[PDB]
């Protein structure tokens, strides 16, 4: 039987600002990915999510949205944003946008009334009294310990207003009030128009974040998180508590469930091809897999992005690290569940920065031959690494506020974020300035799209004749079976009565192995090299006879075999 | 018809028991348990189907640790009795079948041994058989003695202990006591092959080894002539005397230790290569993160250790927080991370670490003895485990344990205290559980041995005693030892273990873990065909053994565990 769209699809993040500069002012924009979206035809992805791209004061590049209805201008116009998903569609392309229901920006008009106190607006965010000050009673305490995820207290004090709002995040990211029947209504009218647009769903943005302790329940207080008791962490950095009253309460799935609800009732209304969320959320795997529903029945997000490869893996890991890390998720989902697998994004350092630029083919086998959604960030198609980014050039505000000209790099995100690599022309074709908003990667000569799609082997042929294998059965439908063969090289192996087995082999290690393949369940030889890394002395097409396989260090061949 | 199958080697699939000779049978009512204790009881292991015993220290102690403060490595302490009743019931034991395994201390000796009083005298050949070392410099003032390095005790305090005699301090990661020998002192490793022969030629079928992470500490020769200090946790909850102030870096997991290891397997091989009849092994005590633990089995340069290291995820990483998908995930964990022809193994408790009921539930004993029994390799059983014996009440008046005396006080000594899981065996309800014909016991015996002890649970129609006498005899069936394994959750609260073999039986354990109730769809169990017949349940299923399983759809209650049977695959 034929899966609905989003349980085998290839996602993309696209990250608007990085993505094309159409305009050559240094900035990505939407006419920029409209001018691209052959590309993603051509790679054999199924989707897009973009990075946020409503109006937005762009403290936080997005992610503080000062009006959830309309266009950012330095990314274009609603009419711009209509082509987009109409040529997206004529292609065959899904296109999702990232809602970020968390928080606004404090210049959102939701905002300045609430600050105001204008009737109906007043509980629209967190409100809360000063604390009196025993050491220097002329210093407002605010009305918790909490502390913000880019550094200092998660309370800012509103001259205007004479309390404190909430902020998880950036100071001009104002938390919304969850409790507010009135905030989830806004909620449903925002995803709404955008669904009344052709939107084929959304990226749900900080949901573990979303409800913090109600002072209802702590005597008209809000209770202080506790202590972590590290001594690294002073009381004004990250860490410095443990976050039991602020992130993963048991309320948020509630509105998730909500959420989804909604979806439901519209996919119903509306018909076409299904309308999905995918929820954002670093917690533990027990409360990342509450956004896919509970036992007592409720559904939620079509899934939850999986983060194991960024959080448990790097170039620290050996293939049993692997082999267990990849176990996480098939082990914890509830059935029904849909897989999926991401390995980088805009928060985090790049796919081979996190693990070796020899390990960039086996990294993008395992997202494409694991049971169902591979997940690739913008770059990770062709092996981008981390471009370097100076202090003087850092615009990330987590780097800004939590670090200084020695630290900046433990927190910066820009790294991750520095412009696509086109080809080898000026700022390699992202744009026709050279002044783009983040540096261009100093290694755009050796790294880049074009030179890639030119040369006979490269990690975008790979990634081609990955998501091309994706169509065929044995991986929509097929079995897995995951094992190390020694410390540093593990197996993966798809099959399905009559149709082809296929069989990952990667060496993870810095160093050679030889493996006994006999090993390996449900492959016979002599097979098939369908795909190997870059660097392999095996080529596509290449004959696997013997029983004995000598891997180099991180060596990666996809065999395709007799089917069991 | 049902294919022959080649029977495995016994260490490979034993049922291995653990023994604390002190808390499990006084035959002369000093209220210690003793050897002819043991002998008196040793047809309670056939008829419980355990294949091997293991004893907690019996050698000569000045019972400091309670026998891991070892004064003579070559002799039985006297409370429990002599190298007689040693010799005897090692005769006894194997008449019967059972293979018996004595528990060595490598790390340490009693400041008590000869080898310690001739260290600390400089006697030739003893010198060097401990750790000895400088005080640090402290030319800033050098009137007050600084010790070799800020290393922590195990049971608090400084790991350096002061000697006036030698004017050097000597190396204790354990009690005052307890001696670190110097395991880079050929003499030293040389000892413990003498100490291993002596036990072997007596008859002994292998050792239980102790305390393996701490064998060895950094050498000052690789730190510029000083002890290293080990790294500051900077956890503000420690102060310098406190076990957690210290990242034990240089002082436990050393890379070294495992050469002693792989030397000791060297020196059994050749001892069985030399002796023959069935196969002496080691097992290895150690609580370390699953690399350094599987690191015991051998190395990928193809050095050999111990037949295997004990499994402790199900004391360590599952408890009564624990759902369907995190005992999946542990069990895998080990699965997945042992080398490649390694055994495994399961423990569920020990005389360190709180019994079974008590870290789980009560409704979970028979469910956990099923998992320990139909996984692949050994199960491990701590004395009590097969009557489901819970925590004892100890008061701090009758606290005995060192590391509670010694890190505790009145308000924190359950923190740190072993006594709860040591009290005395319930064989049945007369005065002292039968433990003793005395009401003064060396521990007080627990308030509820009147509703659980091994008497009652032989005469009552279900029992936790009768249940795991069900699941010992049915690891005698091929498709226990020889059978294929399959494991998932079907839901938060109920997962699945399946052993099958083709033209076997199969037998499937169900699960629900959780304080709920649960309905799983039995179609989705792999080898699975019904009808199906309840092989073993949980003391308080609806379903009794016989019991034939015809819907697909299985209500469990919380706590609730079957083994059902099914035609062969
Ligand atoms: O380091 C970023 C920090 O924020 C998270 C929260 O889920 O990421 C999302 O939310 C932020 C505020 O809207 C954005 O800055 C970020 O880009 C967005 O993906 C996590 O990545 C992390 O905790
Ligand atoms: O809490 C006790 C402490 O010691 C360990 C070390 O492996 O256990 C063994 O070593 C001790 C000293 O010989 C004994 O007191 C203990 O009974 C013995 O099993 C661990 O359980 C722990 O780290
Ligand atoms: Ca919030
Ligand atoms: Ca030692
Ligand atoms: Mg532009
Ligand atoms: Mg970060
Ligand atoms: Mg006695
Ligand atoms: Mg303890």
């Amino acid at each position: 039987i034929q899966l609905d769209w989003w349980k085998n699809c290839v996602l993309y993040q696209i990250y608007p600002r990085s993505f094309k500069d159409s305009d050559g002012d240094g900035i990505g924009d939407l006419k920029g990915i409209i001018s691209e979206l052959k590309h993603f035809v051509d790679a054999g992805v199924d989707a897009i999510w973009m990075s946020p791209i409503f109006e937005s004061p762009m403290v936080d590049f997005g992610y503080d949205i000062s009006n959830f209805y309309d266009i950012h201008y330095e990314y274009g116009t609603m009419e711009d944003f209509e082509e987009l998903l109409d040529k997206a569609h004529e292609l065959g392309l899904k296109v999702l946008l990232d809602f970020v229901p968390n928080h606004a920006s404090n210049e959102s008009e939701y905002f300045i009334k609430s600050e105001a106190r204008e009737p109906g607006y007043e509980n629209f965010f967190i409100w809360a009294d000063p604390l009196p000050n025993p050491e220097n009673p002329g210093v407002r305490l605010p009305p918790s310990n909490w502390v913000s995820q880019f550094g200092g207290s998660a309370w800012e004090w509103s001259e205007k207003r004479q309390q404190y709002y909430l902020h998880q995040f950036a100071i001009q990211q104002v938390d919304f009030d969850f409790r507010n029947p009135a905030v989830k209504q806004e909620m449903f009218n925002i995803m709404k128009f955008w669904l009344d647009k052709g939107a084929d769903g959304f990226r749900l943005d900080a949901l573990p974040y979303l409800i913090e302790a109600d002072p209802a329940d702590h005597e008209g207080r809000y209770p202080d998180d506790p202590l972590s008791g590290l001594t690294q962490f002073e009381s004004h950095q990250l860490g410095y508590t443990i976050p039991l009253y602020t992130k993963d309460l048991i309320e948020l799935y509630d509105v998730v469930y909500e959420w989804r609800e909604f979806l439901d009732e519209y996919n119903k209304n509306h018909g076409g091809d299904t309308r999905v969320v995918f929820s954002q959320g670093y917690a533990n795997v027990s409360m990342t897999m509450l956004y896919y529903g509970n036992e007592d029945g409720a559904i939620g997000a079509h899934f939850p992005f999986n983060f194991d490869f960024i959080t448990d893996l790097s170039s620290k890991s050996n293939a049993r690290d692997f082999v267990y890390i990849i176990l996480r998720w098939l082990t914890y989902m509830p059935y029904g569940g849909i897989p999926n697998w991401v390995f980088g994004n805009h928060d985090n350092n790049r796919m081979p920065t996190r693990f070796r630029h020899d390990m960039v083919d086996g990294l993008n086998i395992i997202n494409m031959l694991l049971p169902g959604v591979a997940v690739t960030y913008q770059g990770e198609e062709i092996g981008m690494r981390d471009g370097y980014v100076s202090w003087e050039d850092t615009v990330d505000i987590e780097a800004c506020n939590r670090g200084d000209p020695d630290t900046y790099h433990l927190y910066s995100r820009d790294p991750a974020r520095t412009p696509y690599h086109w080809d080898n022309s000026t700022s390699a074709g992202f744009s026709t300035s050279t002044n783009t908003w983040l540096p261009v990667a100093e290694d755009y000569q050796e790294i880049n799209l074009a030179k890639q799609k030119e040369t006979a082997r490269s990690h975008f042929k790979n990634y081609q004749a990955l998501t091309k294998l994706r169509k065929q059965a044995t991986l929509s439908h097929g079995e897995y079976d995951i094992r190390a063969l020694s410390d540093r090289t593990f197996y993966l192996v798809r099959s399905l009565p009559t149709h082809d087995t296929y069989v990952l082999l990667f060496n993870v290690s810095e160093r050679r192995d030889t493996v006994d393949l006999g090993r390996v369940p449900h492959l016979t030889l002599p097979a098939t090299v369908y795909v190997s890394s870059i660097h392999s002395a095996r080529l596509a097409g290449h004959e696997i006879t013997s029983s004995q396989l000598s891997l180099e260090a991180g060596e990666a061949l996809v065999l395709k075999a007799q089917p069991i």
